[PDB]
């Protein structure tokens, strides 16, 4: 019931991990340490193998035997009969780092008892000695303790390691010297400039009134990535079916209108379009679809490390309309809600390291503002999504508000924020008869 | 030979002391407490003694037993003559203040050790733990005994007492004839006027809508307090993670903008400025950079406390949208979340005797109201970090919602509250190409 | 463990404390009677002293023993040498109403096992009776004890009592003809009028949003009534320290720019009023400030007692944003808990006959109504703050929301509650830069 | 739960005996009126331990006790005169 916690059979096994592999020991060598052991004779032969790996690369059996040999040591620490056991055992994988940390973690908390017991003795044992003088030791100790665990990552960094960490991203793109895009490319040029492409670990959203066309501005920025991203991307149709979804892409992708495509009154040359873009999605074999309804944040993460393990690793993710999104605790407060699913969509991205899409609505403030153009305040709700984001761009087509508009056939896609990067007013021909953005060769803004 | 130490003499000591004399009982009651004694039968007679002393002051010898007594406790806390003879006992002088003393003394001790077992065999019991979810444990009792303990110099101080401290400080800082900067320097001067620098021992918070300078501008803030102190800083990145700060930092200081970095097009004039700054940046080593995303309180207090006293002692910290602070604890209320969040802030600042800048948001109030310069009450949530801060200092960038302004490249500072100094309103240009708030040598205001 | 409950060394003890005291008997007379006692001989003693006491004036141990002689009682009710026991011993100091009252009671306890004895005997003796005959009867038994009653000094209180305690305070009032100021002074010559002081024991609130001016009006009252009255005045700051209150008084009184002085950058003409000052406030000795942050109640009562005894009796108390405040039993309903703190406030100052103010907050419910005057409603949490309290005063200076204002400089006091007084706006002055409040001498309000 | 309440052959004999008729009423009221002195009995008994170990107030409560449970046992117990009652009696009062 009472004992150390100490685990000592996958200790033996990450042993004999290390003497079928002398590779992988300086992995291994950032955690587990010499008196991280439990028990002696293992901590003679780690320290052995590692003052051998110093110098002694091959350390299988006998190097071993050897080296314990030469300064008089055989049956002392154990023995080369009891050792065969211990190469004999866990022929097992790559699976040795996992033992590492587990044990290096026993390590630390023999140690918190061992400490704890210090405490008890010095407590008891006054020694003439003060509660000042006591308590003030027991928290430098506890804070030497908690200080130093061998723990480099998680702490507050010094600054020449951050900026090995930013010189090493410069180095990545300036030893490919290309085009000024960072990321992932739209097809949109107008839009490129202000963006440097869709950056890899950010929340982007493209938000608009319902008649307006952000689901087919979505869909062409996804449809021409995959047509120029050898790598998955996804979609989450909360809304509407992947039907709809792909007869609209394929009247996008092939300039066909959409009563032509479900009715079937299309032309041979029409055919042919159709024909090719198809043959030419099949072979990419990009594109993967979900129309589940009211997901949760946790099944949007599923979903996608399931991909990004298998299909290789992914280039971007669309979701429509996130307020369907869900997340039964917070069912009550919609604010809240709202405010967990972007933090979870902004940490997705931040785990796969890829782009979020995320679609939104806005609130009906602007119809009573007479200018029509959506500022960053015109969303759903929440006012999060304008904080966790990277990245807004709205979208505004005057014909729609105004009959009596000069700016018909014209949509224009008001970057309403970002964080890494100027704001501005991209423009760009609007042709929902088979639903389209397309560049706009026209005066600047 | 290893016992509990409990000094039982001086307990009796104490308690005919107090029978003896009903006066000197709150001066004995600052230091003496029901679980601070060893046994129950001592522990009822003293809670009657303070309830009576409460109600009724008159108790020497027959008054305790007899409210013992008003509802039968009789015998279980020992018996009559029991008690008579604590009476009979102690004639002892006037040294009822040291007796207490150690008496008080003793109890935390033991209740050191106990804390020292339960932390000990709950290594042994882990119930689904890890070591990092242990020594916080073990942290959080510790210096909750510490700080509950360790504020033992309280009391209504005479005026003297405090005349002494007030001009002691105002001598050493005449003791230092110096500019008109009685803190840190934010480097702009003419935020300095108004404000004497980022004094020592309170929380600053700067807060803005989503696109307006409030991170650019509290890094500029430590950007020139690391250059013009010798002084570590502090950076907790709550938001978005180190690589994205420096790359921004690096353009702050060296006036070259973030896309010709991000890309690598710059030119050898712009090479000659990061080299520069590089290398400053690392023969000074004061900033530490903490990319954690939703820490609490506590966390921020220990990694604080750790570079203060590895290298020498902080002199500021930035903490990056607030909001995110957790605290699980009150995961229900959110207001009760962020007023927790802000009082602890505050009780750091006043323990390290350093400022500590606190970013927040701004709700979407003042977007409805066509003046859009904020206030005081548009904090995020709680309007408490409207009163328990000194320095809130806002920004407001006219050119972001007007289009056509006169004032672009501009951006003021709306001081919104001081409690030792004026409010006002701060004239700055802004250029976000290489993100920098600079110093306006321009018309009044 | 289970017996008759009586107390006899009481007993025996109030004996002889009237056996060496013939000045102090009516005291013990109004409480204790000849059957409170359990044993007869000294029911004999009791009653013979009482006959004397009512004839025969001095008794202290040969009267009563010589009128028991003329009874012929002698060794009836012990001996002589046993009374010469009775004066002996129990040389027991002023607390003797303890005794008498609690042997009171016990007369009362054994009184009500007696009828319970009496309940539970009719009830084994039926004695062939109706129901309706039982209940009503040995509950009019309980009924006929409870009619006793001499704790005489509660609910049936006739009138006459009332006006007799009225008139004697008018007596206290109009015996002294002055001003028309009966209580504390404040200074603000303007404020008195409406308010006629601060009565002593009613609970004051100061109310502002956080740049209003409430720490600074507070701390002016109470440095004025520092140097009117030759009685101390208690500080709670809770918020901030005292090395910045007592700048910000220094400042005050002497009337010199807070940024001269911690800069040290001031000149002769400062120096003299300092040391002006300063003189002052140590040849009287009379303000006292605690800085500490999380006071319970019962600490603040304990607190300010200390100083109530000490130094004569206090006059005023200043609590700095009660909001700070805690009761832990009730850390969960906030509501509840500011009720408990009012109500220790409240019941503070009827403790001790002396002012409490309490300075409060306001929510954010003023900022979408464009009056912004404050009211009542607007007091930060739980609405009981607005009921048991006796003089709210609020502080709206205009110029902190209309930047163009004719009123800059103008502070004005809107009483907004009180019980024993007018409503009204009173009108000041302030200038901050010295952290003072002055009077105005201005148009019709 | 044959048994457990006696048995059934008593429960028999409970059936066989009192061939009473006229009144049952009366020895309910009997009944009854022994059971509210067992219940005064109870209450008396309560008092006497709880004065003699009622374990820690002051007894300024303690004499409200007394009352308390005394006025308490009058309002459960002293409406008996209570019932439906006739229009024709209810409108004598009215
Ligand atoms: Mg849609
Ligand atoms: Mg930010
Ligand atoms: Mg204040």
């Amino acid at each position: 019931l009472k004992v150390p916690p100490h685990s000592i059979e996958a200790e033996q096994s990450v042993l004999g991990g290390l003497m079928l592999d002398n590779e992988r020991w300086d992995d291994v060598a950032e955690r587990v340490v010499a008196d991280d052991f439990y028990t002696r004779p293992h901590r003679h032969i780690f320290t052995e193998m590692a003052r051998l790996q110093e110098s002694g690369s091959p350390i299988d059996l006998i190097t071993l035997a050897e080296s314990l040999e030469r300064q008089g040591q055989l049956d002392s620490v154990g023995g080369f009969a009891y050792l065969a056991e211990l190469s004999k055992n866990t022929p097992s994988a790559a699976n040795i780092s996992a033992y590492a940390d587990i044990v290096r973690e026993r390590a630390v908390v023999r140690e918190m008892i061992s400490v704890a017991n210090e405490i008890a003795e010095a407590g008891f044992d006054p020694q003439g000695r003060t509660s000042e003088d006591l308590l003030d030791l027991a928290e430098s100790r506890v804070f030497k303790i908690a200080e130093s665990r061998a723990n480099k990552d998680e702490g507050p960094k010094n600054i020449a390691d951050v900026l090995d960490a930013t010189v090493a991203r410069i180095e990545q793109l300036f030893q490919q010297p290309h085009d000024g895009v960072t990321g992932v490319n739209t097809g949109y040029d107008d839009l490129n400039k202000k963006t440097a492409g869709l950056q890899p670990s950010d929340l982007i959203i493209v938000a608009a009134r319902p008649s307006m066309g952000k689901t087919t501005f979505a869909m062409n920025l996804v449809e021409n990535a995959a047509m120029l991203q050898d790598k998955p991307v996804l979609i989450f149709s909360l809304e509407m079916p992947s039907e709809q979804i792909m007869m609209r892409s394929l009247a996008s992708l092939s300039r066909v209108d959409q009563t032509k495509i479900r009715t079937g009154q299309l032309d041979d040359e029409d055919w042919a379009r159709i024909s090719g873009t198809m043959g030419i999605l099949l072979e990419k074999r990009n594109i993967y679809i979900d129309d589940s309804s009211g997901l949760t944040p946790t099944e949007v993460r599923s979903r996608a490390r399931r991909i990004a393990r298998e299909h290789g690793g992914i280039g971007l993710i669309m979701i429509d309309y996130l307020q369907l999104m869900r997340v039964p605790a917070l069912s009550d407060n919609r604010t809240l809600e709202i405010a967990e699913i972007s933090r979870s969509l902004k940490a997705l991205a931040k785990e796969l390291n890829v782009p979020v899409v995320a679609l939104s609505q806005l609130n009906r403030s602007l119809e009573q503002r007479a200018d029509k153009r959506p500022v960053n305040s015109d969303l759903r709700e929440s006012g999060s999504i304008e904080q966790d984001a990277d990245l807004i761009m709205f979208i505004y087509r005057d014909e729609v508000y105004h009959e009596n508009s000069d700016l018909k056939g014209i949509a224009e896609i008001i970057i309403g924020k970002q964080r890494n990067g100027p704001i501005g007013t991209v423009r760009l021909t609007f042709n929902g008869q088979w639903s389209r953005f397309d560049n706009y060769a026209g005066p600047q803004y």
